[PDB]
């Protein structure tokens, strides 16, 4: 699975290509995925859950993405630090 490319289409809209949240993401109170501080405040089961189910006001991706695709993405979110 090409998790980078799934990410940049689906996700980079808010988190930015590098995972520093851009002005769209900042305005929605997005975190900086790229931040080691943030990365260390979450687990993988937490990340997988939030992509699958949505997080506070944010929608779930388990319609548009397969479980496989969500896992690759979770592993990709980790590669941004
Ligand atoms: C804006 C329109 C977003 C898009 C598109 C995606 N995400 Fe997101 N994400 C966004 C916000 C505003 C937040 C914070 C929500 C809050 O109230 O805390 C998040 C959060 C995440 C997280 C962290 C989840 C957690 O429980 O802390 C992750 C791992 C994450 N987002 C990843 C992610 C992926 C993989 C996306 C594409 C499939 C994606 N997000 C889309 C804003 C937006
Ligand atoms: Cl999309």
């Amino acid at each position: 699975i090409d998790a980078r490319n799934l990410f940049e289409y689906h996700c980079a809209k808010c988190h930015g290509l590098t995972g520093e949240a851009n002005k769209r993401g900042k305005a929605l109170k997005a975190p900086d995925l790229c931040d080691p501080g943030w990365q260390n405040s979450k687990t993988d089961k937490e990340i997988l859950y939030s992509i699958t189910n949505g997080k506070n006001k944010m929608p779930a991706w388990n319609e548009r993405l397969t479980p496989e695709e969500i896992e690759a993405l979770a592993r990709y979110v980790r590669k941004l630090s």
